[PDB]
């Protein structure tokens, strides 16, 4: 038995084996007021203590988000999808403890991504007792409010203030502050890790003045505040916010009013028109995202790191081969997961429509002209790799990149990686490679299962990965250094190096996409 008493109350866990050893799990515990009733779209309120024992023994309730049926029964999309029930009861948090219980450990916090809209911290991928058991540090993860009733913006007013799931995220990491040391861990020695919008989301919490003191270092896995997917700008908030209130029948007068009646709306009816908000979507439309709110992002971010306001630590960042490729077969004509998607330069220009919807006729001329002048111009998947090659540097690499020289130009340590394998499991076809999202489950040390027909040389990257990033956390430099191995020099902003992970062969590169990038973070924002 094992029982950790709280500052909010006592908590039973449960013990689990791995690999011929021991995690101590403490799934679904509580961390704020569930955000029911008046406190929809609030931002998270405290928790008031509680007498008897929380039984932490099960994943608690995802939070209300709309799901992802594009590919019914298909385990490459429905591995992402919400695998406990939906719920508006659901700021829930998990903590995997080593056994015996540690010292003074390690914490690592994982942030999910989703676009904001979609995640769920209980997804088999972001299982954390493979990290707790292999390198004994703590993992902790958190449930956030996504979609609407997490980013609804009216700017200034406390009723839909704007990025209450951010604060979910903040008040999560308050509460490994004030609680992590009774299980063992070292509240001095907090790494945030997370992809995509749990990505983004590290990002902006290393520009939150009310994060700064809330943990240590960061870990950037295919996303920052600075893609253009991730945050909303206070015009496109406030005509999304009105938008709704109109399919919803809530349009009103008095702002707070429209609050009031989407407060009476079933979380069903709320979750159903966001999709509409925006003309048409794709997985990278973020209807109902970060925003500038004068709380948590108190002045644009795109200024603060221009501008060096930041907390000034250590950061690991990185980005796949194929970040674009999965985003192809939710809209783009002519792709599939069940084809190898040999589309014409008609399709191709047709997908430029979809995924750069309110740029002008040149703006698309322009990407045309610098992605699709080939080699060999017969190759017939020449347009549907440069589709592919445009979403995943415009969404990903050059963000990643630029984030990465600013947050440098300031003096802190930053390791860049690209990580360059395919799963051998993976399911969806070939042609989109190194996809977005498939690197998770080798930080996680999934492949550490014998059991699970991973090939022997994909153990062996897991398990190197899984010590890069512990010892990032715990040292802030992500080297390992007994199995020899390639050393990973830190990213400056006039070398550029960066490390690739593969099976195969460790590199050291400088200058990833150099010419792509000056495409986009150079030319094509004045479009
Ligand atoms: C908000 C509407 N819905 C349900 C949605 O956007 O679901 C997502 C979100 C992110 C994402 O990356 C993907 C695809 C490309 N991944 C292979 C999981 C689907
Ligand atoms: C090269 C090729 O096979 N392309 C097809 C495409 O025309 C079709 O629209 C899609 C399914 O709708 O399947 C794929
Ligand atoms: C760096 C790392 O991942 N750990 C490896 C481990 O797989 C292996 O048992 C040992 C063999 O010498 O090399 C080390
Ligand atoms: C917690 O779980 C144990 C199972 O051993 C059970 O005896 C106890 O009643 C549970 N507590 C609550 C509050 O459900
Ligand atoms: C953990 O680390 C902090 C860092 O200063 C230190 O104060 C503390 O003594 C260490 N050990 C324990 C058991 O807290």
């Amino acid at each position: 038995d094992i029982i950790i008493a709280t500052k909010n109350g006592k908590v039973r866990g449960m013990n689990l084996t791995v690999f011929g050893g021991t995690v101590t799990a403490f799934l679904g515990i509580p961390y704020a007021q569930p955000p029911l009733g008046r406190l929809r779209f609030k931002k998270p309120q405290s928790l008031t203590k509680w007498s008897d024992i929380w039984n932490a023994t099960k994943y608690a309730n995802s939070c209300c988000q709309n799901i992802d049926q594009s590919f019914p029964g298909f385990h490459g999309s429905e591995m992402w999808n919400p695998n406990t029930d939906l719920s508006e009861d659901c700021l829930y948090l998990n903590v995997w403890i080593p056994a015996p219980k540690p010292k003074n450990a390690t914490v690592l916090i994982w942030i999910y991504g989703g676009g904001f809209q979609t995640g769920t911290s209980s997804l088999h991928v972001y299982d954390g007792k493979f990290l707790a058991r292999v390198e004994r540090v703590i993992v902790v993860s958190m449930n956030y409010r996504v979609g609407a009733l997490g980013f609804l913006a009216l700017p200034g007013n406390p009723e839909a203030p704007g990025n209450m799931g951010l604060f979910d995220q903040q008040l999560a990491l308050q509460w490994v502050q004030k609680n992590i040391a009774a299980f063992g861990g070292n509240p001095k020695s907090v790494t945030l890790f997370g992809e995509s919008a749990g990505a983004a989301s590290v990002s902006l919490h290393l520009l939150s003045p009310g994060s700064h003191s809330l943990f240590t270092r960061a870990i950037l896995q295919s996303g920052s505040f600075n893609a253009p997917w991730a945050v909303t700008s206070l015009y496109e908030a406030r005509n999304r916010t009105l938008n709704l209130a109109k399919l919803t029948g809530c349009s009103r007068e008095n702002e707070t009013e429209i609050i009031k009646c989407l407060r009476n709306k079933d979380p069903q009816e709320i979750l159903l028109n966001e999709a509409f908000v925006v003309p048409y979507g794709t997985p990278l439309s973020v209807n109902f995202g970060p925003t500038v709110d004068g709380d948590f992002l108190t002045d644009m971010p795109d200024i603060l790191l221009e501008l060096g306001q930041f907390k000034k630590t250590q950061i690991l960042v990185g980005v796949n081969k194929d970040e674009g490729t999965a985003f192809l077969v939710y809209g783009a004509p002519g792709f599939s997961k069940d084809n190898n998607s040999i589309i014409t330069r008609k399709e191709f220009q047709e997908g430029l429509k979809i995924f750069f919807p309110g740029v002008s006729e040149f703006g698309k001329e322009s990407i045309l002209f610098h992605y699709t002048d080939w080699v060999d111009d017969q190759r017939p998947e020449n347009y549907r790799e440069a589709l592919g090659d445009v979403v995943g540097d415009y969404n990903f690499i050059c963000p990643a990149l630029e984030f990465t020289k600013k947050f440098s130009e300031w003096g802190n340590n930053a390791f860049f990686y690209y990580f360059e394998h395919r799963s051998s499991k993976l399911p969806w076809p070939e042609w989109m490679g190194v996809m977005h999202g498939y690197e998770i489950e080798f930080v996680f040390g999934l492949p550490l299962e014998r059991r699970d027909n991973y090939t022997k040389a994909e153990e062996i990257l897991s398990r190197s990965i899984v010590k890069r990033w512990a010892n990032f956390a715990k040292y802030g430099n992500p080297n390992e250094t007994q199995n020899n191995s390639t050393s990973w020099p830190v990213f400056k902003s006039t070398e550029q190096k960066y490390l690739t992970l593969n099976t195969e062969s460790t590199r050291i590169m400088t200058k990833l996409r150099a010419q792509q990038c000056r495409f986009w973070t150079s030319f094509f924002p004045k479009v």
